[PDB]
């Protein structure tokens, strides 16, 4: 068998041929239509049932469309929906908030804050709508506003980690909380109030830290109190880090931030006017009442606002609790000692936190965004659907009935509350799914329930590991799950919240994304039963792209106990008796799938790219990878880094003895993050089968990286010291090859994720070890790769770097 | 004509190759001083004291200056040490009268006393720690001339003082405060600053008052003149703390001259401490004036002295400076404004020279003031570029006129109006070659014999000499060293003896004692006598093949000069890969009749493995007078490289051995930019640049630099533009292997800033590019060398290296 060597082009050359082949793209397209929501017509005599509105890009700004869906089609032609701006335009629109009782939206558009009004009692509009500027004083620029559901004249934003309030009809502006002062440092003032923090956005995508009461309580005067939950945060003991300005980055094994929660108590007059705000906390310290937590990984309200919700995590994240928190916890800020005591007195000791959920595992807790909770019909119990891995290994919907009843802990007894005080019996759980496949609760899956059939919604790998699809059950006599989507595509869908429509963006390996409404309806026999019927095209697909060549979706039996999926890209003109240089192209960390039926030509085209120079291109999904239950992605608990190339070198093996094409002598490796860290990792154990590795922003010293992820997967490193060793590249410098033009680093200066430090500190023990490497830095950008000038760059030096040091004759003739 | 093939070597036979031949060296003995013993009963006339490293602590040594010697044999002079001990010294401080030194160590700062009226110590002397309650690290500490009880020294950037005696400290200036942050708080008393320290070697900012004058009561006054900076205006820059460059086009520190007026009582005892200002802003006073270059006191203490630049640095002024000129600092302006109006108008700056170019002022460390022998006249000798475009020694005397403006008329100075009158001017040294005040450089004074002993390139612009010249009727210049060496000599103060550090291409630096005499008809004549060695030479290294000294008389009008290292076992019909080792910048020298085994000791591994190195100092380059270095003023990245390619290709139509198809150009700093302005102009000269901490954009360098050689940036954008490389990233070729960038992350003055500024714009552009950082050393050093040869032959030398392209 013969080796085929890569035509040897230029540098010049290999630009203008990546120059030609990019007549699309930067990494991703315009955004896809998203954020549905579904308003009904309400008119007899007109011919649209419902009015969609979407955020979607037509290089255009985010923001609002709407689209008329009609009463009945042609059941013979395709109706493409026609997409009509909502506004009026002389930055874009990441998200937005509405209120259906009055067709109130509110969004952030730059720095400034906008409303205007569709589909309320004032009725539909047939031409773009002026944005109108909430008004301010505030200097800085305002974030994550949000409408009082209770009232939408008010809403609530940040401005300099502070809460606000502002009144849109009478201009009314107030500062809600004290706790930050712009004019001080960052290493003085690092309290914070109504914002998550950098480990609860990155590592747990909870972007939001404050929560509107969802109803008012009116006062005798006329008036009413509005009420906002929000998480309090000091991080004075968390760790600072510079980036060409500073931030908080609790590293792993050092402070989270000091949280609490808090409640702003706001009394309107008849008018609409702020009568007083009063600052409240609560009645005992947080340490005190939720022992053990690390982590509120989400809150917010009980549908009727008689309580306040939290997913409360311990640092370890291997117990979650669920609590209810009454507003009467809470007790004013009071600076007097004595008034302050009158205060805590006045409040019975039947008023208490309600566990009325707990769960542990020994692989770890994977929060999700999943939970329902069922209009109260009884005082002493609530009713909620909630998703969990905790009880089979596989995330299934369960719904459960808590009673609520007096704890044994009394607060005047002048005692500490015991470990389990505030546990709520459990009086039923219920499966509501089962078996080996999982519900998606994680990037926009959710549920949808149908309080009038009693139906859940979700979606789930039921058919597949390789489809996400839609599904509906019964919650009360969980029977006959019914898929709702398509086999021979994967689906990403949302349901009408009226339960008659759901839409699918959907995609395979083929066909690049598209986006369709499906008309819901039951058998006039039995309301229980659902079928779909297509009902329009929201965004038509390009269709098969004349030049992109997708890969194959493969499997192989490891000795592991596992199925492994892959995807492999044939080399273009592919030749008999030739056998052709492998790029493996890797992730291979948790909470990621690469390997499914999705389309890759937007993201991964240069895969392809690579296949049409004559390069085999293989991807593998890991032990440890997702979408494979808590099983399979427990494999590398405390082990980071030691099983992850096994995996990858058994599938290249099993592809070897299958393909004679495959030369096993001519092995690269590349990935970005985990990734990155695989490539050395790669290298590190397995020189004897990767010639080169290009790490791109690896993780290179898991003490470097943060508490959230790393305490997850690998503990405390207390409690790890071989797992934290084992799992450090920069630990082990000495085991890099002492050939040049096999290890190749790619990082960008300003990197917030990865920190140039992994590189850095790396690149300081390979040099103390005496071993070669090859740098590539971005210096500037932040996203590196992500900016198309930076991207182009990248793109070419990869390229290059293949030709020269693995694929090309002169490469052979190196060695 | 066959091509030659460097040896193929795998990573790990280089690291080898390097390792085995490896195995800055010990610092060799410096800061000299000559005690007289003054025992007519004993065999010394003197004993010399000096620091020096025995890989060992920099530390005080003394050695015995014998009466006789045996001419028949070579004395070796013992180092005997001063100090008992079980860090280093970098400097001391000395009083005649009382036999007190004064040095830090670390931390801490101490004392001992020898040749004092104590006499000579047999035996090493503890150091005598001065205690202090100054919670920080003390700095710059200097004996007061007039009483060596009382010391000063800098704490954070205010100066205390202290006496060795009474154990009394006391701060003298509240311009800063410690617990503050430093974005606050930019005011600093006695410390020069980044850009005076890098730009202008000036350490110290405040100098003693050398004479201490009575008080009626038995007292006395001691002063301190020291120069207060505020730093606020100034741009801040931060490195993985922060710390304030002025970068060129913007603010330099606003600066002023101060003065501490201390009083003590008959035992030694602080009564009173009143810090004085200028009568008159320093603006008013001193206009135009940007830097304070040098200061110091007339040596009897009449007037301080300063030697003034204007921004452009075209323009330089000595300024006799009275106590009388400053007055208490005063909160409540109406008791202030007697202070002012009671100082007669009389008393106004004195600016005793001035001169002007349209090239740049170069600052140096000669500046003599003789006594004062009439209330109305000043006599010094300084030097100057400024007549024939060669630094020569100048005595003049200019006459202290009263001015004609008055302070209490209200009114504001004219430039010319505190301009003093040249009674003389007299040439004492002339010609095409220059006398050095640089980096150790010095005249020294003989005022018996009216002699001044002074440094030159008389005899060639590669070998640095000794020389001695009469300042009164200036005629024959006498060389008191030997050719065929390059000295660094100092002189006794005693004029009877100088020493030696000198070494040439094929000998290692060796220290030796000359005495110096007069035939008894000619008291104004000098000769020099070996007397002892201090540091014997090494030996010439035993497998170190020096280069040869080459010149060519060039297209520019000038000889310029260049080093060769040929290939080792050299072959015949075989032409050689060349490697260009580039400074090619301002202030250095590179070619010169000195050893080069040490630094460039590489230069000569490069050799051994089949390299044709090269050295060529090009125009800008220094010790060939002001014309020579003027050739690049707004135009620095223009011209260098042309003078480098026209000693190439004058090498290579004289040799064969070197091969123009397989050149390699390799520097650091400056040599960094111009290899890649070389890659840049000539790639169809250089197949590869490797760049060391390169200037790529001059906007990003500081004020005292940039704006001495390039302008003001608003007056140069052309200039500016076509010698900043990171602003023409198009112009560098689109094949790799070609460029190479080498950085550290912490470089202090060539901010990684450069670097990354210039991969920005080569990202920008689609070019290609190599780069090597070293994060935080000998580690970093090894990995450099062993990542250059590497690159060499992979890139340059190997026969793969001509099959890659
Ligand atoms: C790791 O997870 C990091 C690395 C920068 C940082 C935490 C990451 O986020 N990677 C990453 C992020 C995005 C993104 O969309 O940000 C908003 C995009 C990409 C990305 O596009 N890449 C790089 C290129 N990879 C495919 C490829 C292979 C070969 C060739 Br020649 C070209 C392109 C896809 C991942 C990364
Ligand atoms: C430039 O002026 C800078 C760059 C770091 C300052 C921004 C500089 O100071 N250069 C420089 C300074 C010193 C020094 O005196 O520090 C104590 C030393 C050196 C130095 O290491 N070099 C570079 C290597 N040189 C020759 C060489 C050629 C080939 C090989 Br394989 C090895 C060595 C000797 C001097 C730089």
């Amino acid at each position: 068998l013969e080796p085929f060597y890569v035509e040897r082009y230029s540098w010049s050359q290999l630009k203008k041929l990546l120059a030609d082949t990019r007549k699309y793209h930067g990494y991703m397209m315009a955004k896809a239509p998203h954020d549905f929501m579904f308003v009904k017509r309400n008119d007899p005599d007109g011919p649209h049932s419902d009015r969609i509105y979407y955020l979607a890009m037509s290089n255009r700004e985010n923001t609002l469309f709407y689209s008329e869906i009609p009463k009945t089609i042609n059941r013979a032609a395709v109706l493409m929906l026609s997409w009509k701006p909502l506004l009026d335009l002389f930055v874009g629109i990441a998200s937005y908030d509405y209120h259906q009782g009055s067709g109130t939206f509110l969004f952030q558009a730059g720095s400034g804050i906008y409303h205007v009004k569709d589909g309320g009692p004032q009725g539909f509009t047939q031409q773009p709508l002026r944005p109108n500027l909430v008004e301010t004083s505030c200097p800085n620029i305002r974030m994550d506003p949000k409408l009082c559901p209770a009232d939408p004249d008010w809403i609530a934003f940040i401005h300099s980690n502070d809460i606000w309030i502002s009144n849109i009809v009478t201009r009314e502006e107030r500062r809600l909380t004290y706790v930050h002062n712009e004019l001080a440092n960052m290493e003085e003032d690092a309290r914070s109030a109504g914002v998550a923090t950098f480990v609860l956005q990155e590592e747990f995508d909870r972007y939001s830290g404050y929560w509107w009461c969802p109803k008012a309580e009116t006062t005798p005067s006329g008036g009413k109190i509005l009420r906002i939950l929000y998480e309090e945060n000091d991080e004075s003991e968390v760790e600072i880090i510079h980036v060409t300005d500073s931030f908080r980055y609790p590293k792993t094994g050092t402070a989270n931030p000091k949280v609490t929660f808090k409640m702003s108590e706001i009394m309107i007059d008849a008018e609409g006017r702020i009568i007083d705000v009063i600052d409240k906390e609560l009645i005992q310290p947080f340490e005190i009442l939720f022992e053990g937590v690390e982590y509120i990984a989400r809150a917010g309200w009980t549908p009727e606002g008689k309580y306040a919700w939290s997913i409360l995590l311990d640092r370890s994240q291997t117990r979650l609790q669920i609590v209810l928190i009454s507003p009467e916890l809470f007790i004013p800020v009071e600076d007097d000692v004595m008034e302050r005591q009158r205060l805590i007195e006045s409040v019975p000791d039947s008023v208490t936190p309600l566990i009325i959920y707990e769960e542990t595992t020994d692989i770890w807790i994977n929060i999700h965004d999943i939970f329902h909770v069922f209009p109260q019909s009884h005082e002493e119990e609530i009713e909620f659907i909630f998703a969990s891995e905790c009880k089979t290994g596989f995330r299934h919907l369960y719904k459960i009935t808590s009673i609520l009843k007096e704890s044994k802990y009394k607060r005047s007894s002048g005692g500490l509350p015991a470990p389990s005080d505030f546990k709520c019996p459990i009086k039923e759980e219920i499966a509501i799914t089962s078996g080996e496949w999982e519900v998606l609760g994680r990037h926009g899956s959710n549920i949808q329930v149908d309080e009038v059939r009693r139906l859940v919604y979700f979606e789930g790998t039921k058919d597949s590991p390789l489809e996400h699809h839609l599904y509906v059950v019964s919650y009360v006599n969980p029977g006959e799950v019914t898929r709702l989507t398509d086999r021979g595509y994967s689906h990403s869908c949302c349901i009408s919240q009226h339960c008659d429509f759901f839409i699918s963006k959907y995609s395979n390996q083929k066909n690049p994304h598209c986006v369709s409404l499906y008309k819901l309806s039951s058998p006039e026999d039995d309301p229980t039963c659902k079928t779909k019927e297509f009902w329009a095209t929201i965004l038509d697909s390009a269709g098969p792209l004349p030049d992109y060549t997708p890969p194959e979706i493969f499997s192989f039996e490891s000795t592991t106990g596992f199925t492994l999926y892959g995807m492999l890209y044939k080399p273009h003109d592919l030749q008999p008796g030739k056998k052709y240089p492998t790029v493996l192209f890797i992730y291979g960390g948790p909470q990621v799938q690469l390997v499914n039926n999705r389309f890759k030509g937007v993201k991964y085209f240069r895969l392809n790219t690579l296949a049409s120079l004559g390069y085999v291109v293989v991807v593998i999904d890991n032990r440890g990878s997702c979408h494979r239950g808590l099983k399979f992605e427990g494999a590398f608990k405390y082990k980071m880094g030691q099983i992850e190339i096994d995996d990858q070198v058994e599938g290249l093996q099993y592809l070897a003895s299958r393909y004679d094409f495959i030369d096993l002598d001519r092995v690269g490796i590349h990935g970005w993050s985990y990734g990155g860290y695989l490539s050395l990792m790669a290298l590190m154990q397995r020189s004897d089968i990767f010639r080169v590795a290009i790490a791109g922003a690896p993780v290179t010293l898991w003490i470097f990286y943060d508490t959230g992820y790393t305490e997850r997967y690998m503990g405390h490193p207390d409690q790890n010291e071989q797992g934290y060793y084992l799992g450090s590249v920069a630990m082990q410098a000495e085991k890099f090859p002492s050939e040049p033009n096999r290890l190749l680093l790619l990082h960008g200066f300003l990197d917030e994720n990865v920190h140039f430090a992994h590189t850095s500190i790396l690149l300081s023990f390979l040099v103390r070890a005496g071993k070669p490497y090859d740098l590539q830095i971005y210096p500037q950008e932040r996203h590196s790769i992500r900016v198309p000038e930076s991207g182009e760059h990248y793109e070419l030096h990869l390229l290059h770097y293949l030709q020269e040091n693995l694929g090309s004759r002169i490469a052979a003739l190196k060695v």
